[PDB]
């Protein structure tokens, strides 16, 4: 019945974001996405700890989907027969049927096609939610991502002025619960099912073993640091499907921040640290002013430095001595 | 000295809310409430775990009190001789004397009458606070509720438009700390006093055993699911007197949300998940658009699914295929 | 190159704040501060528990620095040879070089001079951040404080009206991690280095042993209670460099609150409880209306009453029976 043009999107793995328009002259379309579920054992830290992950499209987080207000988002969710568990998808951006979860439960070997109208603007979590205790377990195993629903006129500052980003990154934060043996080493498991009992026991104690960005300690560092140049306005979408976070750009700010993540609200300005409620996505824009290394963290510094939740930006450009300068280098106290 | 009309309220148990006006032509009144404290052993989960509760009016949470700005709230607090402990009441809505706590300490067999002027609008916690370590213990044993102070012109959107709810529910969330024995089973105690040492030891470790709505796992499900019809605007007041929460309506949104809970501030719009600071009440309005089951959770999904913090709505009406549709039911992958 | 007038500040220990102007006719200056690092063993509770602290200027928190928008803040950071560790300073108010940390690493026996331009208004954390796992450890050992960057026109309500405070207090909240021995007593250590292994093991479990204001249980009580008179507008700056908090003034309100702490945003009004994200400072103003004792807490009441996080105000003036009155003192139930 719905006679609108169809547009396919080629999703890309986080922290990158598929190409899209901010402000657009397009009217509503049916925007087509495919997500293929993958259960897989992965390495989550530099010590070689393994983890029974379950993912949309092979990544933690799942990829960012980007549409505009009033689009219809038509997702083909695929659960190949090489997986062991049923799965589904719930979009916090969608209205009805538990966000879609009640319409998308698929066994291994099945696929389903869900469409929802993007009536709410902002960034939103999506996640698997099979039912009952499986809900938290699938989410904390990695089955969560986000979708961005942009206004057709692009983003604004709440005072009539356009905010336009030069690039966007998606940082998905994952709380992980890896049990330890008697002597204190992390355990490894042969299947998600085998990991479940120990993993649920730990989950209910509410303390993660690892808190990571992009699926792994150090994922967004080194060759895979985020990048910018002085003068570029960067949008950083941050999601956390299960547990609170407090993002902070070390050496920078949130120039414009939607911590509750919803573009019908004006951004806050000039923040040091913002707050992502567990079960949500938020977004912050910053115009880089100084070159060099930045760390992007959750500002529980124990989780940042010790449990995995640090990304880097490497920023090119000219140092601004007006903004900051080392007046006297380290020297012996007189 | 205060020569204003008096109005009695018949309180009703949560999640229901006593009848009241939103916008009103009444001027200030003395609104009379009675709260009778009850210490009692209750069952908190479907396994039969027991808990030494202490309550206002027999319920967790205590009942919602509703008045208007500039009313005087006159509460008769009763501590029958069948209780074992002193108790008092502190209203976060009130000014002075530790919210009233310093004027309301009553031993078993006593009652006291406190009046406070409702000079601040919003939803607010009330709770017992005897002194010292008894403060957290009485609160986490159940001795907390909330009061709503409405503007005389009713609620507004911050842009000049009335928001009127068709019904209101009060969801009180309770963090509970039930110790376990050596073999791992929850303990039972003969009195609140007998429970105290083990319970305080656990409390100080900051991890609840249970996180429940309306006093029990599953309280707001089944016959006691919350209800609505498509087209109804529902206000959901959420309180948490001791510990943060992140409410979320699965399949819906917060159309208008006061997460800090205070009507002198405009609501935020179109939220997925909001945040109730421990020690506060907040409120969210949603106009239902789709029929069916919704879950209302804290979106730490471990606490929602595994520790008790899930309510349901059952919503009647016509399915809207424009907003969401199952384009293709589950089928074998081609 | 920077040819502006220089002004020295004499810092004062928290919770007091060095003298400053709110609205000012001064233009930009170079405002000079000195911070001298002190590692020291201190007592943190009334039981005599000790703690290996590391501090700016000898205090937890470090002292509040106050400047105006567009000032240049020139800090001489001194690490005397009587300390054991390298240290640095990162200002969340500053732009570049990890907030200054990348320009200020100093060994014992060294000092360094950093200048940054105060381009963002609000209250902000500063803290040590040497690198890697040392970052959280130095912060949770006490090496954090805050800086306030005021608009040159002073504070406003977002509706065109000046807010002027009669006094300001700085409450620095510290999460502390003191390990216990087998029999359950807190451990004591001979040096910060000796404390590190046990302390890091505990840190990674994310549960503090103590949560204190001004460095110690009960620091802001008794002779050192905070004070006010009825009619005085008091600004309370609250910081937490590592972990969330939920401030609340028991018996009062936050009349005007910047919980994210940044003066480019309007305050919220009439709050019961607000939220300080770990890694940030926020601020609340209240005009006292009633005399007597108030408690200022984090409203996780377990942390407030049992882990250390309670301050008092003692307020002088006349009781207002219109706002609150004890209609009937405790009496036998009829
Ligand atoms: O983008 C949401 C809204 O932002 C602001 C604009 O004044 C308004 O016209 C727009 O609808
Ligand atoms: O309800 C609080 C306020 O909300 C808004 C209205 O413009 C204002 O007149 C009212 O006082
Ligand atoms: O203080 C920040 C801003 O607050 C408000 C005023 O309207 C504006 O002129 C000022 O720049
Ligand atoms: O940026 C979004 C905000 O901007 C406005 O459209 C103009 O102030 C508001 O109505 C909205 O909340
Ligand atoms: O809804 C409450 C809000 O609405 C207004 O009255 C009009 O914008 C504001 O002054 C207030 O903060
Ligand atoms: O108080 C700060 C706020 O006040 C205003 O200047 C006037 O409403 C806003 O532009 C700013 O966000
Ligand atoms: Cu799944
Ligand atoms: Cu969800
Ligand atoms: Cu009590
Ligand atoms: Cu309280
Ligand atoms: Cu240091
Ligand atoms: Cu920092």
């Amino acid at each position: 019945d719905l006679k609108l043009p169809r547009q396919k999107v080629e999703l890309v793995a986080p922290p990158f974001v598929h190409a899209h328009e901010q402000a657009t002259k397009q009217g509503p379309k049916i925007v087509e996405f495919k997500l293929t579920i993958e259960e897989k054992k992965v390495v989550i830290d530099e010590k070689g700890t393994t983890f029974q992950a379950m993912t949309f499209n092979g990544s933690m987080p799942g990829p960012l989907m980007v549409v505009h207000e009033g689009d219809y988002v038509e997702t083909t969710l695929v659960n190949p027969a090489t997986n062991t568990m049923p799965h589904n998808i719930d979009f916090h951006s969608a209205t009805g049927a538990l966000g879609g979860g009640a319409l998308t439960l698929i066994n291994p070997g099945e696929q389903v096609v869900l469409r929802w109208k993007a009536t709410k603007t902002g960034v939103f979590v999506y996640h698997c939610a099979p039912g009952g205790p499986m809900i938290p377990w699938h989410v904390v195993s990695g089955m969560n991502g986000a979708v961005m629903v942009l206004p057709r006129d692009g983003l604004n500052d709440g005072k009539g002025h356009a905010l336009k980003y030069d690039k966007v990154y998606y940082v998905g934060e994952q709380d992980m619960y890896v049990p330890r043996d008697e002597k204190g080493n992390f355990k490894s498991y042969d299947s998600p099912g085998e990991a479940f009992t120990d993993t649920e026991e730990m989950m209910k104690k509410l303390i993660p073993s690892h808190v990571v960005f992009n699926g792994k300690v150090g994922a967004l560092t080194g060759k895979n640091a985020l990048t910018a140049n002085v003068g570029e306005n960067v949008l950083i979408v941050h999601s956390q499907a299960n547990r609170d976070s407090r993002p902070h750009l070390i050496g920078g700010h949130g120039d414009y921040v939607w911590e509750t993540g919803k573009f019908g609200n004006a951004p806050e300005v000039g923040l040091e640290t913002w707050f992502i409620r567990g079960g949500s996505a938020g977004a912050a824009m910053y115009k880089f002013m100084q070159p060099g290394i930045y760390a992007y963290v959750t500002h529980n510094l124990i989780e940042a430095a010790d449990l995995g939740a640090t990304a880097h930006f490497k920023v090119e450009g000219k140092w601004n001595d007006d903004l900051m300068t080392q007046v006297k280098a380290p020297a012996e106290i007189p």
